[PDB]
Formats: C-alpha cells, structure tokens, sequence
C-alpha cells in the first residue's frame, strides 16, 4: 500500500543518511590531520567534500520528512582515526565506491517502490560520488607515484575553503 | 516494435495532457474566487500554479506532435466550482498526489516502451508536481491550524503574477 | 428588470463568451502545435500569442462574471478541428473572428439593455482586439490565396519563440 | 563481478563512440559540400552539429577511461560523400533515430550491469540526439516541400559558427 | 593539364588531411590518459594541438573542395594506445618532425602543379607544426630530465582547455 | 534548359510569324503555308517545353526522381547508307 511504499523508501534514506554521517566525521577528522600537517589544499578539498555529505545527508532527511517519517542521527560505522596519507586516500576512495554501490541498490528501490522523486534525488547525489571517488582516486594516484616530492608541493599552500560560514551570530 | 511502443506511449501522454487540462481549469476557478474573496496571496500562488499545469499540457503536446499523434483538447473529470478555502487546499493536495501517482506509472511505461525523452518529461514534470503538492499542503495545514490569524495576514495583499501576459494586441 | 435580472441576463451573456474564448483558446493551441510541427516559426509563435490574447478574454470575462456574483464557466463552445491544412488553418480562424465579432456586438447591446455600462464596455475593448486577429488571419489567408508556396518558403525555419518562459510557481 | 559489469558498459561505450565518431566525419563532410554549395546557415549548423558529435565521444571516452577501458579510434560504418541537399538531410535524420533507438538500449545494458552514471550519460546524449533529429526533419521537410524557394533564402547567408576554436598556437 | 594539375594537389592534400585525422585521434587518445593520470596541465596542451590538427584538416579538406575533389575520411596508420608518459612525448616529437618531411614534399609537389594557394596553405600549415614540435621536444626534454620532479609539479593542475565547444544544443 | 527553350520558341513562332507576313506581302501562298503548318508545330513545342519548366519549378527533384532512369531509345535507329 501506500504506506508500506513510503517506509521501505525511508528506510533506504535513513541508512544512506547514516551513511553521510559517518563520512561527515570520518572525513572532517582528516581534515584535521590534514590540516595539523598543513598541506593545506588537501585539508581544504577534504573539507570541501564533507560539506558535500552535510548537504546529502539534508537533502536525505529533508525527504524522509516529506514522506513523513523521522531522519536518524545515528552514523554507520565507526570513523577511522589516526591514518596515514596513504591511507586517507586509498580507505577514503573505498569508501566513495562502496557508497556508490550501495546507493545503487537504494535506488532500485524507490524505483521498485514507485517512488520517482527519491530515486532522482539518489541519482543526483550518485553523481556527486563518482565526483568525490574520481578525487581521491587521483590524490592517491599521485601518492602512490610521487610521494613526498608531490607532498613537498601541498606543503603550506592556502587551506582556506571561502568566507566563514554563513551562521547566526 | 517501434509502432506499437510509439503508440502506447501517446496513450499515456494524451492521458496526461487531459490531466493537465482539467487541472488548468479547476485551478484557475479557485483562482477566481480567492480573488473575489481577496486573498490576493493565494489567488497569486494558485494562479501560477495554472500556468504551471499550462505549460505541462503544452509540452505534452509537443512530445506527442514529435511522435506522430494528435494532442487531445478534452480535459479528465469535471471541475468542482465553489469550493470554501479549507477545501480547496485539501482537494487541491489530494490532486497532486494523484497526479504523481499516475505519471509515475506513466512514466513506467515510457521505460518499458524504450522511450528515454518520454520517460525524462514525466520525470521532470512529476518534480514539479511535487512542488505543488507541498505548497498546497502547507497552505493546507495553516488554515487547519491557524485560521483567521493566517487569514487575515493574507487578506488585501497583491495578487499581481508579474507583468502582464504577451499576447497579439 | 430588477437588479439580480440585470446582472443573470448579463452574467449570461458572459459565460457564452467566456465558453467561446476556451473554444478559441484550445483551437488555435491545437493550430500552434501544427505550424509548430511544420516548423512554420512565424506562423506558430503569432498563432500561440493570439491564443494567449483569447487566454486573457476569458480571465477577463471570468472576473466580471464574479464581481456580478455569478460562477465563471468551465466548458467550452462546440468542439475544436483538428488536423486542418495551413490554408484551411486561416480561413477557418479569419471565419471564427468573424462570427465572434457579431456574437459579442449582440452580447454588447443586452448589456446596454441591462443598463451594465462596466460589462458593455468590457466587449468594446475585447471586440477591438478580436479585429485585430480578425485582419491578422485574412493577411495570412490573402497571402497563403495569392502566393501559395513561394510565401510559405520565407516563414519556413524562422524563429517560433514567444518570448521569455511563463512566470509560473515553480 | 565488478570487473565483468564494467567490461560490458565498456563495450557499449566503445559502439556508442564508434557511432559519433561516424557521425563526425558525416555531418563534417556534408559541411564541406554545404560550404561549397555557398548555403551558409545549412553549413554552419550542420558544423555546430558535429561538434556536439565531438563532444559527445569526448565524453564517452572520459566514462571509458573512469571504467578502466580503452576508448576506440574506430568509426561505425562508412560515410557517404556527394550527397545533393535533400539527401543530407533525409540520411541525416535517419542516422539520428538510429542513434536513438541504439543509444536507448545501450542505456538499458548500463542499467542491467548496475551503472547508474554511465545510464544517465546515454540520457543526456540521448536528449541531444532528438534535437540533432528535429533540426534534420524539418530541414528536410522544407526541401522536400518547399525545394528552391527555400534555398533561395539560404543561398549567400553567413557561415560563421563563431569565435575560432582555441587551439595550441 | 588543368585537371591533372588539380588531381595531383588533390591527392597530397587528402594525403596530408589522412595525416591530419591519425594526429586527431593519437593525440587526443594521449590526451584522455594523461587526464585520467591527472597531469591537467600535460592533457590540457595536448587537446588544444589536437584541436590545431582538427583546423588543419578542416583547411586541407575546404581547399579540396575549391578544387572540385572530395575530402578524405581515413586517417593514416594507426593509433597507438597504452604510452607511458614518456613515450607520448617522443613519439609526438617523431610524428610531428616526420609530418614537416612529408608536407614540405606536398609544397614541392604543389609548385610543381603551379598551384600557389595550395603551396601557401602547407607553408602556414608547416609554420604550426613546428610549433608543435618544440612543444613536444620541450615537454620530453623536462621528463628525461627531471623525472617525477617534473611530473610533480603537473599533478593536480587544472585541465581545462575554455570554454565549451560551441555547439548546435 | 526548359526555360530557355520556351523562350525560343516562343521567339521563333514571333519571327516566323512576320516571315509569314513577308510571304503574303511577296504573294507566295505556297511558302506562307509551309510558315504556318510549322509554326503549328513550333507551338507543340512551346507547350512541351513550358509543361516540364512547370513540372520543375512545382515539383523539382521530386518530378525527376520519376525520370531517373527511364529509357531513352527513340525507337528504331537512322535508316542510312550503311
Ligand atoms: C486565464 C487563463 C486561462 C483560462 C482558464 C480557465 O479555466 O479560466 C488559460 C487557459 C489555458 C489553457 C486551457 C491552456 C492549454 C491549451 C492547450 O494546450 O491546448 C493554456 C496554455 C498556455 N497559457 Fe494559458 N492555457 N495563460 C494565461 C492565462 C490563462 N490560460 C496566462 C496569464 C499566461 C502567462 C504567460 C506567460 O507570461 O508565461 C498563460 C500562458 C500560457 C502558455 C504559455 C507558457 C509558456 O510559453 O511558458 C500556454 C501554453
Ligand atoms: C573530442 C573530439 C573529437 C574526437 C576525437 C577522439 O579520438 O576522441 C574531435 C574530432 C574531430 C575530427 C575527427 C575532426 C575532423 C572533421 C573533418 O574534417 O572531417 C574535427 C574537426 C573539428 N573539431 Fe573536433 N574534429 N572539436 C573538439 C573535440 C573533438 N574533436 C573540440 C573540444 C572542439 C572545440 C570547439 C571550439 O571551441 O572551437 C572542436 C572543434 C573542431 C573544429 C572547429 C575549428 C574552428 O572552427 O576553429 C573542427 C574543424
Ligand atoms: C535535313 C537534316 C539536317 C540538316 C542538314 C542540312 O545542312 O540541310 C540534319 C542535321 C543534323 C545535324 C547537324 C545533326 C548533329 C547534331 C549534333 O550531334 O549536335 C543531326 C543529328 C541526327 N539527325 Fe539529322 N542531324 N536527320 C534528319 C534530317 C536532317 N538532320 C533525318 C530526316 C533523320 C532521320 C532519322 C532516322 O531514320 O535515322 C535524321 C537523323 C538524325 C539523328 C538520328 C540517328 C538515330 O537515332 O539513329 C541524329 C542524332
Ligand atoms: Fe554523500
Ligand atoms: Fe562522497
Ligand atoms: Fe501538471
Ligand atoms: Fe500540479
Ligand atoms: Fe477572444
Ligand atoms: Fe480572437
Ligand atoms: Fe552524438
Ligand atoms: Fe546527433
Ligand atoms: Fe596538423
Ligand atoms: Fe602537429
Ligand atoms: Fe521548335
């Protein structure tokens, strides 16, 4: 029925949005070593892409809210700390592609579900991480092929993300 | 093959086009009377939303033209006149959802039929279907909610829709 | 008559003439998709503008209709042509202005009758602009007589638009 | 298989571009002939066409590539040169639905072997390919409809496609 | 002979035009791995010289057709795929040094068959060549000399060639 | 080609129309009638050639798409000599 249509479809939008929580605070807490390294274009694109995720995981719930259920505040997983380079960008590249296949399947299901304004909305943001993988893919490119010449080069470069975010006070 | 997909693909998009037409109609009738109750707000927004449903019914026609069929100038369902504020919005909301239920499966046969532009038009147009269906339950949910106090923060204000409309003269 | 006599014979009068402005409205829509489809841009776009003219008629009539206390019409008069050649597009259209013109100069003098001067003068100004369609579609019909496809040759591929997209809600 | 869902929109990709690069040298040898017939506004736009070709193998390439593929260099078919006016532009418009049709089922494979971005790439090509196949048909009609009084008008009009293309030197 | 003078100036002309084609689809092959290695920089000068190669072939095939001849739609040879980075530069360097060789046989030729304009355009066309075998030089001399230094300093640049092609959507 | 040939016969049906006039004048039946039953067939011509020049002015390719490959024999070949 109708309703049984809109909870399986808010169930797929709560675990993708679990899914953005976690990948809000895994790559900010990059973001911090990044920055505390001061390779500053790198601190500041790994920003970047988790105010990606913020706005996904908005987007995620603004739809659950619209379908008339409630958007989890609960991450998936655990937020992997202390990593290396290397490994920020290898673990981060699996992390966009194991996104994309499942958010595949999520779509499958508001198709399945007859839900064609969330399955746009999944299509969408699939785009945005394929953008998001196709990056860290070639940071870790670089990495893997350069090394420390290729750091040697982000080394204290700008890791300003824009003006300050538009807040309250 | 190609005939017979070309074909049933019309079906459902002179199906649609009729939905547009008495869409058209049923709204612009509320249009009158929000007016003449001097709601100009809402006469403005529910206007628009016909010229919204305008465009719909023309580019419905204009993909049927492209596939060798004929736009129908009949409307679905006839038009309720007289409806109070409370029911138009609710009336109104329940159309939209409605319509969105039946171009989703509109738009399922576009798919099963090899019709990719098709299937994108319901596509778009279901998104801004959407957009109806929440404003119209917004509106919905004040008056249920805050009657007159909202009322009269509506009553005198413009109900201009822009500049008027080129035509000929 | 009385008052409320005056304004139903009046409201009357609107809605047969709204009813023929949705009857317009939808026929020549119908005819814009065609030239469209033809790709006759000229043809097309001036044929949609007069269709939005025949828009405004209706929206206009639709609102005396209301400030006498009646209820606006929903349906329209007769049924639309479909599939008509270009020279059968014009004749027919420059005939339809005509016969309009004579209907709403009798709907006219029953407002006078009715002593309804607001409405009287609402067909006066709409039977000026139903002329100008009226001379628009006998130019066309004259041309599409006279000079057949050698005329047609010079509207073929030119622009169709009509100007920038409907302020609409979304 | 990840790999295997990947050979096979591969495989599609690389037809698909074996197809525009076709079309390139079709439409660019009709160019030619336009040009040298001295009909401007035919010349020029089939020449816009083409470069939306070019764009359009670019783009398959680059999903080629993120796929892990080898873009081809071959094109589809042979082209056909010393076509008079109506000729163009009736085998012009029939290589534009058989794109369509081609490019449709192509887009089911990448939906098939689960790859949401290269299926919304067909779909926007896809789009394009229809007003490539509008633009020819109506051409055409004029032609065939109309012949020289037709041509007449196009006979000595500008050819310019615009600003030269920003090259190397 | 007039038309033996034009048949032989046509035929260096779709020699050279064939040449043109292979040199299109090398470098921009070249240019779609040296994207996915995200040497930006390095892919961005590669297409802009392919596009160069695009309006020497569409100069060589307008000349054809003053000459009452029919432009070619084969390339010469074939496309070499899968180069390392260094091998793209020589063997760029190669081919563009073996093209002057050739053309400036076709010059010879075209003075030869007294045809002036003809000359004059592979004497314009030569200058540009040369240009692009400096470039190619220039870029292998930077990798054979500085290695991953080089390469270094090209990671991550943008790749952006302008605007987009303006095209017929 | 159907242009200019209907305007040459046209023309030549005016000029053998005044040769006709200077045969009467010169009191020449015999060769005033030979003008006349040629003109006669000067005016098949003009009709056949302004029928195809129409054909092709209002229906162009299309008219000779028709003609595309038709035979051309026109009948049996010159009795001559050899
Ligand atoms: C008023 C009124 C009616 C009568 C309804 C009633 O039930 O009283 C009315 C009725 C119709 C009906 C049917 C159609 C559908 C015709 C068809 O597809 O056969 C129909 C179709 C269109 N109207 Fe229409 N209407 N209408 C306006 C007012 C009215 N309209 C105003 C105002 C604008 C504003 C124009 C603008 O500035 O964009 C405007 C524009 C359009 C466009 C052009 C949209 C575009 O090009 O983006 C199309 C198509
Ligand atoms: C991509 C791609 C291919 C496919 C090759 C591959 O192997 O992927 C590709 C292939 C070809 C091929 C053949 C030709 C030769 C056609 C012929 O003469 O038969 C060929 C010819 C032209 N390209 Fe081309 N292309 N292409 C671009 C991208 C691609 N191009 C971009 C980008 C622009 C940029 C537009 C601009 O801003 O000017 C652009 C413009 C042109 C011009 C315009 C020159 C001028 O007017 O100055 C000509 C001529
Ligand atoms: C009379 C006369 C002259 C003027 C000479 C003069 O100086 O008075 C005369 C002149 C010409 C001249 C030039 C040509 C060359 C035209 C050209 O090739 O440009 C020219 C060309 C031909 N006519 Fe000709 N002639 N002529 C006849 C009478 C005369 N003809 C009669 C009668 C027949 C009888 C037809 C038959 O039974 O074969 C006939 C046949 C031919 C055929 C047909 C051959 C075939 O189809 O087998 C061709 C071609
Ligand atoms: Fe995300
Ligand atoms: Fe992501
Ligand atoms: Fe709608
Ligand atoms: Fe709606
Ligand atoms: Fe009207
Ligand atoms: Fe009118
Ligand atoms: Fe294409
Ligand atoms: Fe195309
Ligand atoms: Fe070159
Ligand atoms: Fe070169
Ligand atoms: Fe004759």
């Amino acid at each position: 029925n109708r309703e049984d249509r809109k909870a399986k479809v808010i169930e797929v939008l709560n675990k993708a949005r679990a899914m953005e929580l976690h990948a809000i605070h895994q790559y900010m807490n990059q973001h911090y070593s990044l920055d505390d390294m001061d390779y500053g274009e790198l601190a500041a694109n790994m920003k970047l892409i988790a105010i990606d995720e913020m706005r996904h995981a908005e987007n995620f719930a603004e739809r659950i809210k619209e379908l008339g259920g409630e958007p989890t505040t609960q991450k998936e997983g655990k937020v992997v700390t202390g990593q290396a380079v290397p490994v920020i960008y290898e673990s981060d590249a699996d992390q966009e592609d194991a996104t994309i296949e499942a958010y595949s399947q999520f779509l499958k299901v508001c198709k399945e579900q007859g839900d064609i304004v969330t399955a746009r909305l999944f299509e969408r943001i699939i785009e945005e991480e394929q953008a998001h993988l196709t990056y860290y893919e070639n940071i870790g490119s670089h990495i893997k092929n350069l090394g420390d010449t290729y750091l040697a080069k982000i080394a204290g470069t700008p890791s300003s993300t824009g003006t300050a975010s538009k807040g309250f006070v």
